[PDB]
């Protein structure tokens, strides 16, 4: 996955005209759009199809999916169905769910994207002390691409020494919660960038000067 | 808490509004209580909790499962209010800071938070059975109301009512296709959730009708 400038612009903004303007100021630098639920439920499924129209960007539906898997598979359809590229999927709840993401990913030419810890501070409350065994789940179920914190490089660290140099791996966290984008991308394929980038005076130049700062890599 | 027709909650996740609308208003005389997940939601945009409204009497809890950050959480539960439903579904699991951000916007507008500690599925086994007892206890520390535990394990359900006490209100999926039974369930829980066994039947008003017949003492 070509991932333009190892960055993913995390929109996550909750009315369409400025989603759409911020997402436009920025275009030059980002091919690759993570859509979440503040967005989707705020505009509507529409919202994903009208991205691809106006930037032609990759679009990551970041819908962190945690139910049983009968659910699952319905949630991964509907999303597909509303031309989502990929789908991020909770470990949490287990093998079977995960599975069941898995094959709606396979039937409609699409991704998973596997969480196994994240960012937040609560992150160390139960899913930390589970994120390694999440990640060798994701290995045992053949899932190439995960999300790992950029706020806990060690972590992150880990999570790529478990999941190879060859899986996929993609990192929130950076700016707003504290994250480094070149500590990050030590470990991370791309990072995810939201706040920093949206809420920024300028949006245009917060994400050329992150790019600035990553130069070299 | 809320007053639960017939203890009976319907899981819409019908993913057509023609259909949902069909078999909501068929069993309309057994049930004024309907969680609406994303499989209807994603499929039908958040004006299916409107439409839900003008036409039926129901109550609306919103199944979202909420796993986020703070932040987002925050963010989701804002946007889902506004739409009108009168409750939202959260996760635990992502610890209490998200938690607490989901009672905070509950709190500010006017609605209410359930907390899922442990699920009903087979997979549920293995990472959040084992957290779902601190899971319920940090939810009854934060001052968390409403729950949701699993039909299928009526030992982990009897347990999650034991830490959230006999005030806190406990709703319990997993009857009938996952083979928990309605009876058993409403030992522990205040509500049953039912969707596939009712919303597949051909006769989803029977359906529901033969579930509260086999637990009309209750
Ligand atoms: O562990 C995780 C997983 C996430 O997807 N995310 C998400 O990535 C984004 C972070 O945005 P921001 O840069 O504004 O902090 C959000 O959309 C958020 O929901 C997170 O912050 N931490
Ligand atoms: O532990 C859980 C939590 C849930 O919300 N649910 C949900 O409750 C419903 C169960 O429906 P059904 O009766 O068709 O098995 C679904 O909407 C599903 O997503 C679940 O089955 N187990």
């Amino acid at each position: 996955m070509d991932v333009m400038n190892r960055l993913i612009l995390a929109m996550d903004l909750m009315n369409r005209d400025d989603a759409l303007r911020v997402t436009g100021e920025v275009r030059e630098y980002i091919d690759t759009v993570k859509i979440g639920y503040p967005l989707v439920l705020s505009e509507g499924m529409d919202i994903i199809a009208e991205f691809r129209k106006r930037f032609g960007c990759r679009i990551i539906a970041d819908f962190k999916v945690a139910d049983i898997p009968e659910t699952n598979e319905k949630i991964c359809r509907a999303t597909f169905k509303a031309g989502a590229d990929a789908i991020i999927v909770h470990g949490f709840p287990g093998a079977d769910s995960v599975r069941a993401c898995l094959n709606v990913a396979e039937e409609m030419g699409r991704e998973v994207f596997l969480l196994t810890e994240m960012s937040h501070p609560g992150a160390e409350m139960f899913i930390q002390g589970a994120a390694d065994e999440i990640a060798r789940m994701g290995v045992d179920l053949g899932v190439k691409n995960y999300v790992g914190p950029s706020t806990r490089p060690e972590r992150l660290s880990r999570l790529r020494e478990i999941i190879g140099q060859d899986s996929f791996l993609i990192s929130p966290g950076v700016g707003a919660q504290g994250g480094d984008p070149g500590e990050t991308l030590r470990f991370a394929d791309a990072e995810i960038v939201g706040r920093s980038i949206y809420l920024a005076d300028n949006p245009a130049a917060a994400a050329a000067g992150i790019i600035e700062s990553i130069k070299d890599l």
